[PDB]
């Protein structure tokens, strides 16, 4: 959808458009 | 835009509507 942010999960960070 | 799909570069995955 519209939005964005990366997060890390140990040591793989995740990006997503929510 | 419309549509999903996510994809991994090495140990970190995106996902975005293109």
């Amino acid at each position: 959808r519209g939005g964005r942010l990366c997060y890390c999960r140990r040591r793989f960070c995740v990006c997503v458009g929510r």
